[PDB]
Protein backbone atom coordinates (compact mmCIF):
# COMPACT_ATOMS: atom_id res chain seq x y z
CA UNK A 1 0.00 0.00 0.00
CA UNK A 2 2.75 2.21 0.91
CA UNK A 3 5.83 0.96 -0.78
CA UNK A 4 3.32 -0.59 -3.43
CA UNK A 5 2.85 2.98 -5.07
CA UNK A 6 5.38 3.91 -7.57
CA UNK A 7 8.41 6.20 -6.59
CA UNK A 8 8.81 7.64 -9.94
CA UNK A 9 6.60 9.57 -11.67
CA UNK A 10 8.74 12.21 -14.03
CA UNK A 11 9.15 10.70 -17.08
CA UNK A 12 5.47 9.49 -17.26
CA UNK A 13 4.54 12.01 -16.59
CA UNK A 14 6.71 14.17 -19.40
CA UNK A 15 5.04 11.90 -22.02
CA UNK A 16 1.67 12.45 -20.43
CA UNK A 17 1.73 15.96 -20.99
CA UNK A 18 3.54 15.97 -24.25
CA UNK A 19 0.62 14.14 -25.93
CA UNK A 20 -1.90 16.48 -23.87
CA UNK A 21 0.21 19.14 -25.58
CA UNK A 22 0.48 18.05 -29.02
CA UNK A 23 -3.80 17.28 -28.43
CA UNK A 24 -4.03 21.00 -27.85
CA UNK A 25 -1.64 21.91 -31.09
CA UNK A 26 -4.46 19.73 -32.80
CA UNK A 27 -7.27 21.43 -31.39
CA UNK A 28 -6.16 25.10 -32.33
CA UNK A 29 -5.61 23.35 -35.86
CA UNK A 30 -9.19 22.62 -35.43
CA UNK A 31 -10.70 26.34 -34.87
CA UNK A 32 -10.03 27.50 -38.52
CA UNK A 33 -13.03 25.38 -40.04
CA UNK A 34 -14.89 26.13 -37.28
CA UNK A 35 -14.44 29.95 -37.43
CA UNK A 36 -14.81 29.49 -41.84
CA UNK A 37 -18.19 27.37 -41.16
CA UNK A 38 -19.65 30.06 -38.71
CA UNK A 39 -18.70 32.34 -41.18
CA UNK A 40 -20.30 31.36 -44.07
CA UNK A 41 -23.72 31.34 -41.66
CA UNK A 42 -23.44 34.17 -38.87
CA UNK A 43 -27.56 33.58 -39.66
CA UNK A 44 -27.31 30.53 -37.68
CA UNK A 45 -24.21 31.55 -34.95
CA UNK A 46 -24.68 34.34 -32.84
CA UNK A 47 -21.63 35.96 -31.72
CA UNK A 48 -23.23 36.54 -27.81
CA UNK A 49 -23.17 33.11 -27.08
CA UNK A 50 -20.75 31.30 -29.32
CA UNK A 51 -17.09 33.25 -28.82
CA UNK A 52 -13.44 31.82 -29.47
CA UNK A 53 -13.77 29.91 -26.34
CA UNK A 54 -17.26 27.79 -27.51
CA UNK A 55 -15.21 27.50 -30.71
CA UNK A 56 -11.99 26.30 -28.72
CA UNK A 57 -14.16 23.87 -25.95
CA UNK A 58 -15.87 22.47 -29.28
CA UNK A 59 -12.17 21.80 -31.01
CA UNK A 60 -10.69 20.63 -27.86
CA UNK A 61 -13.64 17.83 -27.20
CA UNK A 62 -13.17 16.78 -30.70
CA UNK A 63 -9.17 16.62 -30.66
CA UNK A 64 -9.42 14.22 -27.29
CA UNK A 65 -12.23 12.29 -28.51
CA UNK A 66 -10.06 11.39 -31.39
CA UNK A 67 -6.71 12.39 -30.76
CA UNK A 68 -5.04 10.25 -34.10
CA UNK A 69 -6.74 12.03 -36.29
CA UNK A 70 -5.53 15.07 -38.45
CA UNK A 71 -7.52 18.22 -38.76
CA UNK A 72 -8.97 18.21 -41.71
CA UNK A 73 -10.01 14.09 -40.45
CA UNK A 74 -12.00 16.29 -37.55
CA UNK A 75 -13.21 18.96 -39.80
CA UNK A 76 -16.75 16.38 -40.39
CA UNK A 77 -17.26 16.06 -36.97
CA UNK A 78 -16.68 19.68 -35.70
CA UNK A 79 -19.20 20.38 -38.28
CA UNK A 80 -21.76 18.60 -37.84
CA UNK A 81 -20.98 19.12 -33.77
CA UNK A 82 -21.35 22.86 -35.03
CA UNK A 83 -24.96 22.08 -36.89
CA UNK A 84 -26.05 20.08 -34.01
CA UNK A 85 -25.89 23.59 -31.88
CA UNK A 86 -27.16 25.63 -34.58
CA UNK A 87 -30.07 23.29 -35.29
CA UNK A 88 -30.80 23.40 -31.61
CA UNK A 89 -31.03 27.02 -31.46
CA UNK A 90 -33.60 27.47 -33.85
CA UNK A 91 -36.16 25.26 -32.15
CA UNK A 92 -34.76 25.96 -28.92
CA UNK A 93 -35.78 30.00 -29.62
CA UNK A 94 -36.42 30.68 -32.46
CA UNK A 95 -39.20 28.74 -33.06
CA UNK A 96 -42.23 30.14 -32.07
CA UNK A 97 -45.55 28.31 -33.36
CA UNK A 98 -45.62 24.12 -33.14
CA UNK A 99 -45.71 24.54 -36.83
CA UNK A 100 -42.28 26.41 -37.67
CA UNK A 101 -40.79 23.63 -35.33
CA UNK A 102 -42.39 21.20 -37.89
CA UNK A 103 -41.38 22.56 -40.60
CA UNK A 104 -37.58 23.44 -39.87
CA UNK A 105 -37.75 19.48 -38.95
CA UNK A 106 -38.82 18.18 -42.54
CA UNK A 107 -36.78 20.99 -44.58
CA UNK A 108 -33.39 19.37 -42.63
CA UNK A 109 -34.80 15.68 -43.18
CA UNK A 110 -35.48 16.74 -47.09
CA UNK A 111 -31.73 18.27 -47.44
CA UNK A 112 -30.77 15.05 -45.61
CA UNK A 113 -32.31 13.31 -48.37
CA UNK A 114 -30.24 14.58 -50.95
CA UNK A 115 -32.30 17.48 -51.76
CA UNK A 116 -31.59 21.06 -52.45
CA UNK A 117 -31.86 23.96 -49.14
CA UNK A 118 -34.05 26.58 -50.08
CA UNK A 119 -32.59 30.10 -50.87
CA UNK A 120 -33.56 31.67 -47.00
CA UNK A 121 -33.04 28.48 -44.66
CA UNK A 122 -29.29 28.80 -43.50
CA UNK A 123 -29.13 25.39 -41.59
CA UNK A 124 -30.28 23.38 -44.52
CA UNK A 125 -27.51 24.95 -46.37
CA UNK A 126 -25.41 23.87 -43.95
CA UNK A 127 -26.58 20.60 -43.67
CA UNK A 128 -26.09 19.98 -47.50
CA UNK A 129 -22.36 21.13 -46.95
CA UNK A 130 -21.86 18.45 -44.65
CA UNK A 131 -23.82 16.36 -46.81
CA UNK A 132 -21.52 16.65 -49.33
CA UNK A 133 -18.65 16.40 -47.75
CA UNK A 134 -19.62 13.46 -46.78
CA UNK A 135 -20.25 12.45 -50.41
CA UNK A 136 -17.10 13.43 -50.91
CA UNK A 137 -15.13 11.85 -48.13
CA UNK A 138 -17.34 8.93 -47.27
CA UNK A 139 -14.62 5.74 -46.96
CA UNK A 140 -17.53 3.03 -47.75
CA UNK A 141 -20.12 3.04 -50.16
CA UNK A 142 -24.33 2.84 -48.98
CA UNK A 143 -23.61 5.10 -46.12
CA UNK A 144 -27.13 7.42 -46.78
CA UNK A 145 -29.60 5.67 -45.01
CA UNK A 146 -27.66 5.31 -41.91
CA UNK A 147 -26.73 8.83 -41.85
CA UNK A 148 -30.26 9.68 -42.96
CA UNK A 149 -31.81 8.05 -40.24
CA UNK A 150 -29.58 9.74 -37.56
CA UNK A 151 -30.54 12.62 -38.67
CA UNK A 152 -34.26 11.41 -38.36
CA UNK A 153 -33.86 9.78 -34.77
CA UNK A 154 -32.17 13.32 -33.93
CA UNK A 155 -34.89 15.61 -35.72
CA UNK A 156 -37.73 12.83 -33.92
CA UNK A 157 -36.26 13.34 -30.37
CA UNK A 158 -36.07 17.08 -30.72
CA UNK A 159 -39.40 17.75 -31.61
CA UNK A 160 -40.38 15.86 -28.67
CA UNK A 161 -38.94 18.07 -26.36
CA UNK A 162 -40.24 20.93 -27.72
CA UNK A 163 -43.98 18.79 -27.26
CA UNK A 164 -43.06 17.89 -23.65
CA UNK A 165 -41.85 21.95 -22.73
CA UNK A 166 -44.89 22.96 -23.74
CA UNK A 167 -47.03 20.26 -22.35
CA UNK A 168 -48.92 20.07 -18.94
CA UNK A 169 -43.35 16.23 -17.94
CA UNK A 170 -42.09 12.78 -19.02
CA UNK A 171 -40.77 10.13 -16.59
CA UNK A 172 -37.06 10.23 -16.19
CA UNK A 173 -36.65 6.91 -18.65
CA UNK A 174 -38.75 8.40 -21.23
CA UNK A 175 -36.47 11.21 -20.84
CA UNK A 176 -33.42 9.18 -21.12
CA UNK A 177 -34.42 7.72 -24.15
CA UNK A 178 -34.82 10.39 -25.84
CA UNK A 179 -31.29 11.67 -25.78
CA UNK A 180 -30.61 11.54 -29.96
CA UNK A 181 -31.80 15.25 -29.54
CA UNK A 182 -28.14 15.97 -27.48
CA UNK A 183 -26.74 15.11 -31.03
CA UNK A 184 -23.96 12.56 -30.27
CA UNK A 185 -24.74 10.02 -32.21
CA UNK A 186 -25.74 11.61 -35.65
CA UNK A 187 -22.14 13.19 -35.29
CA UNK A 188 -20.22 9.70 -34.23
CA UNK A 189 -22.03 8.17 -37.71
CA UNK A 190 -21.11 11.47 -39.46
CA UNK A 191 -17.35 10.98 -38.09
CA UNK A 192 -17.19 7.01 -38.94
CA UNK A 193 -18.45 7.71 -42.74
CA UNK A 194 -15.23 9.62 -43.60
CA UNK A 195 -12.91 7.91 -41.73
CA UNK A 196 -13.72 4.40 -41.64
CA UNK A 197 -13.19 1.73 -44.27
CA UNK A 198 -15.47 -1.07 -45.29
CA UNK A 199 -15.52 -3.14 -41.91
CA UNK A 200 -17.06 -0.22 -40.23
CA UNK A 201 -19.33 -0.44 -42.08
CA UNK A 202 -19.48 -3.74 -41.68
CA UNK A 203 -19.89 -3.63 -37.74
CA UNK A 204 -22.01 -0.02 -38.04
CA UNK A 205 -25.18 -1.43 -36.42
CA UNK A 206 -23.60 -2.93 -32.75
CA UNK A 207 -21.52 0.65 -33.33
CA UNK A 208 -24.49 2.49 -33.51
CA UNK A 209 -26.09 0.78 -30.34
CA UNK A 210 -22.71 1.39 -28.50
CA UNK A 211 -22.77 5.18 -29.51
CA UNK A 212 -26.52 5.23 -28.11
CA UNK A 213 -25.24 4.28 -25.52
CA UNK A 214 -22.78 6.46 -24.79
CA UNK A 215 -25.34 9.23 -25.85
CA UNK A 216 -27.17 8.67 -22.77
CA UNK A 217 -24.08 8.74 -20.49
CA UNK A 218 -23.88 11.98 -22.26
CA UNK A 219 -26.86 13.30 -21.26
CA UNK A 220 -27.31 12.57 -17.83
CA UNK A 221 -23.49 13.94 -17.31
CA UNK A 222 -24.49 16.94 -19.45
CA UNK A 223 -27.69 17.40 -17.00
CA UNK A 224 -25.95 16.97 -14.02
CA UNK A 225 -24.22 20.02 -14.28
CA UNK A 226 -27.04 22.31 -16.28
CA UNK A 227 -29.05 22.43 -13.90
CA UNK A 228 -28.85 26.42 -13.02
CA UNK A 229 -28.85 26.69 -16.42
CA UNK A 230 -32.03 25.28 -17.62
CA UNK A 231 -33.56 26.20 -14.32
CA UNK A 232 -33.75 28.74 -19.06
CA UNK A 233 -37.35 26.48 -18.84
CA UNK A 234 -35.49 23.80 -20.30
CA UNK A 235 -35.74 19.92 -19.14
CA UNK A 236 -33.34 18.66 -17.28
CA UNK A 237 -32.86 14.99 -15.59
CA UNK A 238 -32.90 16.14 -12.37
CA UNK A 239 -36.50 17.19 -12.08
CA UNK A 240 -37.36 13.42 -12.83
CA UNK A 241 -35.24 12.09 -9.74
CA UNK A 242 -32.82 13.43 -7.68
CA UNK A 243 -29.23 14.04 -7.40
CA UNK A 244 -28.36 10.59 -6.09
CA UNK A 245 -30.60 8.79 -8.64
CA UNK A 246 -28.83 10.24 -11.54
CA UNK A 247 -25.20 10.06 -10.10
CA UNK A 248 -25.70 6.84 -9.51
CA UNK A 249 -27.52 6.48 -12.92
CA UNK A 250 -24.39 7.74 -14.52
CA UNK A 251 -21.67 5.45 -12.12
CA UNK A 252 -23.60 2.56 -12.98
CA UNK A 253 -24.20 3.25 -17.15
CA UNK A 254 -20.31 4.25 -17.16
CA UNK A 255 -19.06 0.83 -15.58
CA UNK A 256 -21.57 -1.00 -18.23
CA UNK A 257 -20.83 0.82 -21.34
CA UNK A 258 -16.55 0.19 -20.71
CA UNK A 259 -17.62 -3.76 -20.08
CA UNK A 260 -19.66 -3.52 -23.80
CA UNK A 261 -16.79 -1.68 -25.22
CA UNK A 262 -14.00 -4.13 -23.52
CA UNK A 263 -16.23 -6.60 -25.64
CA UNK A 264 -16.03 -4.74 -28.76
CA UNK A 265 -12.50 -3.15 -29.07
CA UNK A 266 -11.85 -6.84 -30.40
CA UNK A 267 -13.96 -6.08 -33.33
CA UNK A 268 -13.51 -2.37 -34.07
CA UNK A 269 -10.57 -1.07 -31.89
CA UNK A 270 -10.18 2.57 -33.51
CA UNK A 271 -14.13 2.80 -32.90
CA UNK A 272 -14.77 1.67 -29.64
CA UNK A 273 -11.05 4.21 -28.15
CA UNK A 274 -13.54 6.61 -30.29
CA UNK A 275 -16.49 5.73 -27.92
CA UNK A 276 -14.67 5.61 -24.51
CA UNK A 277 -12.82 8.65 -24.65
CA UNK A 278 -16.09 10.42 -25.92
CA UNK A 279 -17.73 9.21 -22.69
CA UNK A 280 -14.36 9.71 -21.24
CA UNK A 281 -13.45 13.63 -21.63
CA UNK A 282 -17.34 14.83 -21.72
CA UNK A 283 -17.63 13.26 -18.57
CA UNK A 284 -14.80 14.84 -17.03
CA UNK A 285 -15.10 18.31 -18.66
CA UNK A 286 -18.71 18.38 -17.52
CA UNK A 287 -17.99 17.31 -13.91
CA UNK A 288 -15.09 19.93 -13.14
CA UNK A 289 -13.37 18.78 -10.45
CA UNK B 1 5.97 -7.53 -30.37
CA UNK B 2 2.77 -8.88 -31.90
CA UNK B 3 0.73 -10.62 -29.59
CA UNK B 4 3.09 -8.52 -26.90
CA UNK B 5 0.87 -5.36 -27.72
CA UNK B 6 -1.99 -4.71 -25.32
CA UNK B 7 -5.36 -6.10 -26.54
CA UNK B 8 -7.43 -3.67 -24.62
CA UNK B 9 -7.44 -0.05 -24.68
CA UNK B 10 -10.66 1.55 -23.88
CA UNK B 11 -10.67 1.11 -20.63
CA UNK B 12 -7.88 3.28 -20.26
CA UNK B 13 -8.57 5.73 -22.65
CA UNK B 14 -11.52 6.48 -21.15
CA UNK B 15 -9.16 6.98 -17.80
CA UNK B 16 -7.13 9.29 -19.47
CA UNK B 17 -9.79 10.87 -21.68
CA UNK B 18 -11.70 12.07 -18.45
CA UNK B 19 -8.62 13.26 -16.83
CA UNK B 20 -7.52 15.36 -19.53
CA UNK B 21 -11.46 17.13 -19.93
CA UNK B 22 -11.07 17.30 -16.19
CA UNK B 23 -8.11 19.97 -16.96
CA UNK B 24 -9.22 21.47 -19.67
CA UNK B 25 -12.49 22.40 -17.32
CA UNK B 26 -9.35 23.38 -14.81
CA UNK B 27 -7.99 25.92 -17.50
CA UNK B 28 -11.57 27.15 -18.61
CA UNK B 29 -11.90 28.21 -15.01
CA UNK B 30 -8.45 29.41 -15.07
CA UNK B 31 -9.24 32.30 -17.70
CA UNK B 32 -11.33 34.61 -15.97
CA UNK B 33 -8.15 35.95 -13.99
CA UNK B 34 -6.59 36.41 -17.20
CA UNK B 35 -9.25 37.89 -18.43
CA UNK B 36 -9.49 40.17 -15.31
CA UNK B 37 -5.70 40.98 -15.78
CA UNK B 38 -5.92 41.99 -19.12
CA UNK B 39 -8.69 44.04 -17.93
CA UNK B 40 -7.09 45.89 -15.32
CA UNK B 41 -4.37 46.90 -17.82
CA UNK B 42 -5.04 47.25 -21.37
CA UNK B 43 -1.89 49.73 -21.67
CA UNK B 44 -0.06 46.13 -21.95
CA UNK B 45 -2.03 43.90 -23.47
CA UNK B 46 -3.05 44.72 -26.90
CA UNK B 47 -6.12 43.15 -28.51
CA UNK B 48 -5.13 42.26 -32.22
CA UNK B 49 -2.14 40.03 -30.44
CA UNK B 50 -4.10 38.96 -27.46
CA UNK B 51 -7.59 37.32 -28.46
CA UNK B 52 -8.84 34.95 -25.88
CA UNK B 53 -7.65 32.74 -27.94
CA UNK B 54 -3.98 33.27 -26.55
CA UNK B 55 -5.25 33.04 -22.69
CA UNK B 56 -7.04 30.01 -23.61
CA UNK B 57 -3.62 28.52 -24.99
CA UNK B 58 -1.71 29.85 -21.74
CA UNK B 59 -4.29 29.03 -19.53
CA UNK B 60 -4.22 24.92 -21.05
CA UNK B 61 -0.34 25.35 -20.44
CA UNK B 62 -0.74 26.16 -16.91
CA UNK B 63 -3.42 23.88 -16.16
CA UNK B 64 -1.76 20.72 -17.87
CA UNK B 65 1.65 21.15 -16.61
CA UNK B 66 0.21 21.37 -12.78
CA UNK B 67 -3.47 19.53 -13.09
CA UNK B 68 -3.36 18.82 -8.85
CA UNK B 69 -3.79 22.98 -8.70
CA UNK B 70 -6.90 25.13 -8.31
CA UNK B 71 -7.62 27.92 -10.58
CA UNK B 72 -6.71 29.87 -7.51
CA UNK B 73 -3.67 28.20 -7.15
CA UNK B 74 -2.78 29.00 -10.46
CA UNK B 75 -3.55 32.24 -10.81
CA UNK B 76 -0.01 32.97 -9.93
CA UNK B 77 1.57 31.41 -12.58
CA UNK B 78 -0.64 32.52 -14.81
CA UNK B 79 -0.56 36.37 -14.33
CA UNK B 80 3.08 36.24 -14.00
CA UNK B 81 2.96 34.32 -17.31
CA UNK B 82 1.13 36.82 -18.36
CA UNK B 83 3.60 40.06 -17.45
CA UNK B 84 6.08 38.15 -18.72
CA UNK B 85 4.43 38.54 -22.66
CA UNK B 86 3.70 41.91 -21.25
CA UNK B 87 7.46 42.90 -20.39
CA UNK B 88 8.53 41.47 -23.84
CA UNK B 89 6.30 43.35 -26.15
CA UNK B 90 7.44 46.77 -24.62
CA UNK B 91 10.80 45.61 -25.05
CA UNK B 92 10.38 43.66 -28.68
CA UNK B 93 8.96 47.06 -29.47
CA UNK B 94 7.69 50.06 -27.58
CA UNK B 95 11.18 50.50 -26.62
CA UNK B 96 13.62 52.53 -29.17
CA UNK B 97 16.40 53.85 -27.29
CA UNK B 98 19.51 52.05 -25.46
CA UNK B 99 17.49 54.11 -22.71
CA UNK B 100 14.12 53.07 -22.84
CA UNK B 101 14.84 49.83 -22.50
CA UNK B 102 17.58 50.67 -19.34
CA UNK B 103 14.58 52.90 -17.40
CA UNK B 104 12.38 49.39 -17.94
CA UNK B 105 14.26 47.46 -16.80
CA UNK B 106 15.30 49.68 -13.97
CA UNK B 107 11.89 50.54 -12.63
CA UNK B 108 10.81 46.73 -12.51
CA UNK B 109 13.47 46.00 -10.90
CA UNK B 110 13.27 48.61 -8.43
CA UNK B 111 9.47 47.36 -8.19
CA UNK B 112 10.38 44.01 -7.58
CA UNK B 113 12.37 45.18 -4.12
CA UNK B 114 9.49 46.60 -2.75
CA UNK B 115 9.40 50.08 -3.98
CA UNK B 116 6.16 51.40 -5.22
CA UNK B 117 5.57 51.99 -9.28
CA UNK B 118 5.41 55.24 -11.11
CA UNK B 119 1.62 56.19 -11.86
CA UNK B 120 2.25 56.03 -15.75
CA UNK B 121 3.91 52.49 -15.48
CA UNK B 122 1.20 50.07 -15.53
CA UNK B 123 3.88 46.95 -16.33
CA UNK B 124 5.18 48.53 -12.86
CA UNK B 125 1.82 48.20 -11.32
CA UNK B 126 0.93 44.84 -12.52
CA UNK B 127 4.13 43.79 -11.42
CA UNK B 128 3.66 45.15 -7.71
CA UNK B 129 0.30 43.55 -7.96
CA UNK B 130 2.16 40.29 -8.47
CA UNK B 131 4.04 41.03 -5.34
CA UNK B 132 1.37 41.61 -3.01
CA UNK B 133 0.03 38.43 -4.21
CA UNK B 134 3.19 36.41 -3.57
CA UNK B 135 3.71 38.39 -0.15
CA UNK B 136 0.26 37.41 0.95
CA UNK B 137 0.49 34.09 -0.61
CA UNK B 138 3.79 32.48 0.01
CA UNK B 139 3.90 29.27 1.40
CA UNK B 140 7.14 30.16 3.41
CA UNK B 141 9.27 32.88 4.64
CA UNK B 142 12.47 34.42 2.65
CA UNK B 143 11.26 34.23 -0.41
CA UNK B 144 11.99 37.98 -1.58
CA UNK B 145 15.88 37.64 -2.71
CA UNK B 146 15.27 34.46 -4.96
CA UNK B 147 12.47 35.81 -6.75
CA UNK B 148 14.03 39.13 -6.96
CA UNK B 149 17.22 37.38 -8.75
CA UNK B 150 14.46 35.73 -10.87
CA UNK B 151 13.10 39.00 -12.03
CA UNK B 152 17.27 39.98 -12.06
CA UNK B 153 17.93 37.06 -14.37
CA UNK B 154 15.33 37.94 -16.64
CA UNK B 155 15.30 41.66 -17.01
CA UNK B 156 19.44 41.50 -18.07
CA UNK B 157 19.09 38.55 -20.21
CA UNK B 158 16.14 40.52 -22.23
CA UNK B 159 18.61 43.78 -22.14
CA UNK B 160 21.59 41.44 -23.46
CA UNK B 161 18.91 40.14 -26.27
CA UNK B 162 18.06 43.92 -27.19
CA UNK B 163 22.25 44.70 -27.91
CA UNK B 164 22.47 41.43 -30.14
CA UNK B 165 19.67 42.63 -31.59
CA UNK B 166 21.16 45.85 -32.55
CA UNK B 167 24.48 44.72 -32.96
CA UNK B 168 26.88 43.91 -35.54
CA UNK B 169 25.16 38.05 -33.32
CA UNK B 170 25.93 35.45 -30.25
CA UNK B 171 27.16 32.01 -31.20
CA UNK B 172 24.65 29.26 -30.07
CA UNK B 173 26.11 27.96 -26.96
CA UNK B 174 25.91 31.96 -25.35
CA UNK B 175 22.30 32.35 -26.89
CA UNK B 176 21.20 29.11 -24.81
CA UNK B 177 23.10 30.25 -21.72
CA UNK B 178 20.60 33.89 -22.32
CA UNK B 179 17.42 31.61 -21.97
CA UNK B 180 16.37 33.73 -18.65
CA UNK B 181 14.70 36.16 -20.89
CA UNK B 182 12.05 33.06 -21.70
CA UNK B 183 10.61 33.78 -18.26
CA UNK B 184 10.27 29.81 -17.65
CA UNK B 185 12.15 29.90 -14.22
CA UNK B 186 10.26 33.77 -12.95
CA UNK B 187 7.01 32.06 -13.64
CA UNK B 188 8.31 28.51 -11.72
CA UNK B 189 10.00 30.42 -8.67
CA UNK B 190 6.55 32.89 -7.97
CA UNK B 191 4.18 29.80 -8.57
CA UNK B 192 7.11 27.61 -6.37
CA UNK B 193 6.53 30.68 -3.72
CA UNK B 194 2.66 30.46 -3.13
CA UNK B 195 2.36 26.50 -3.74
CA UNK B 196 5.43 25.35 -1.60
CA UNK B 197 6.17 24.89 1.66
CA UNK B 198 9.51 25.32 3.94
CA UNK B 199 10.27 22.05 1.90
CA UNK B 200 10.62 23.96 -1.20
CA UNK B 201 12.66 26.55 0.33
CA UNK B 202 14.76 23.92 1.70
CA UNK B 203 15.19 22.25 -1.85
CA UNK B 204 15.00 25.65 -4.15
CA UNK B 205 18.53 26.00 -5.04
CA UNK B 206 18.75 22.69 -6.95
CA UNK B 207 15.14 22.98 -8.08
CA UNK B 208 15.76 26.24 -9.86
CA UNK B 209 18.93 24.55 -11.42
CA UNK B 210 17.10 22.28 -12.77
CA UNK B 211 13.89 25.07 -13.97
CA UNK B 212 17.28 26.61 -15.88
CA UNK B 213 17.32 23.13 -17.65
CA UNK B 214 13.88 22.68 -18.28
CA UNK B 215 14.01 26.78 -19.51
CA UNK B 216 16.96 26.02 -22.57
CA UNK B 217 15.07 22.77 -23.18
CA UNK B 218 12.00 25.16 -23.98
CA UNK B 219 14.10 28.17 -26.01
CA UNK B 220 15.00 25.48 -28.36
CA UNK B 221 11.34 23.81 -28.51
CA UNK B 222 10.04 27.65 -29.05
CA UNK B 223 12.94 28.62 -31.19
CA UNK B 224 12.70 25.28 -33.61
CA UNK B 225 8.78 26.27 -34.11
CA UNK B 226 8.94 29.79 -34.32
CA UNK B 227 12.02 30.39 -37.56
CA UNK B 228 9.22 31.98 -40.11
CA UNK B 229 8.09 34.21 -37.53
CA UNK B 230 10.91 36.12 -36.39
CA UNK B 231 12.36 35.38 -40.00
CA UNK B 232 10.22 40.05 -37.16
CA UNK B 233 13.82 40.40 -37.93
CA UNK B 234 14.70 38.79 -34.19
CA UNK B 235 16.62 36.02 -32.91
CA UNK B 236 16.36 32.70 -33.12
CA UNK B 237 18.70 29.60 -32.69
CA UNK B 238 18.85 28.27 -36.46
CA UNK B 239 20.91 30.94 -37.29
CA UNK B 240 23.23 29.92 -35.29
CA UNK B 241 23.35 26.32 -36.03
CA UNK B 242 21.21 24.59 -39.10
CA UNK B 243 18.17 22.41 -37.85
CA UNK B 244 19.82 18.78 -37.38
CA UNK B 245 21.54 20.63 -34.53
CA UNK B 246 19.17 22.41 -32.64
CA UNK B 247 16.98 18.96 -33.16
CA UNK B 248 19.56 16.72 -31.78
CA UNK B 249 20.55 19.32 -29.02
CA UNK B 250 16.70 18.85 -28.14
CA UNK B 251 16.57 15.56 -27.71
CA UNK B 252 20.27 15.20 -25.58
CA UNK B 253 18.72 18.18 -23.38
CA UNK B 254 15.30 16.18 -23.26
CA UNK B 255 17.05 12.58 -22.11
CA UNK B 256 19.44 15.06 -19.39
CA UNK B 257 16.93 16.73 -17.92
CA UNK B 258 14.83 13.68 -17.50
CA UNK B 259 17.30 11.37 -15.87
CA UNK B 260 18.21 14.62 -13.42
CA UNK B 261 13.94 15.08 -12.24
CA UNK B 262 14.12 11.24 -11.91
CA UNK B 263 17.01 11.59 -9.48
CA UNK B 264 15.04 14.84 -8.01
CA UNK B 265 11.92 13.71 -7.81
CA UNK B 266 12.91 11.31 -4.60
CA UNK B 267 14.10 14.58 -2.60
CA UNK B 268 10.65 16.87 -4.48
CA UNK B 269 8.23 14.91 -5.85
CA UNK B 270 5.50 17.41 -6.86
CA UNK B 271 8.08 20.27 -8.11
CA UNK B 272 9.54 17.75 -10.06
CA UNK B 273 6.67 16.25 -11.95
CA UNK B 274 5.76 19.82 -12.12
CA UNK B 275 9.01 20.38 -14.02
CA UNK B 276 8.92 17.46 -16.67
CA UNK B 277 5.14 18.15 -17.16
CA UNK B 278 6.25 21.45 -18.42
CA UNK B 279 8.72 20.45 -20.52
CA UNK B 280 6.57 18.03 -21.96
CA UNK B 281 3.43 19.61 -22.58
CA UNK B 282 5.71 22.37 -24.43
CA UNK B 283 7.94 20.42 -26.11
CA UNK B 284 4.66 18.94 -27.53
CA UNK B 285 2.53 21.49 -28.10
CA UNK B 286 5.16 23.39 -29.89
CA UNK B 287 5.82 20.50 -32.03
CA UNK B 288 3.03 20.17 -32.71
CA UNK B 289 2.71 16.65 -34.70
Amino acid sequence: SNAMVPTHHAGNGFAVASEQGRICALAARGQRDLRQCVRAYPSLFPNPPVDDTMLSALALSTAFIAPWCSAEQLRVANRASLWVTAEDWQVDRVATSDDAVRSIVSACQAVADGAAPDVDCALGQLLAEIRDELATGAGFTEWQPVWREEVRRMLTADIREWEWRHSAPPSFAEYLDNADNYGASFVNVSHWIVTGDAQTRSHLPELIAASREVQRILRLSNDLASYERDISGDLNALLLVDREEVSRQLRDRIRACQDHLHALEVTCPREALYLAREAGFTTGFYHGA
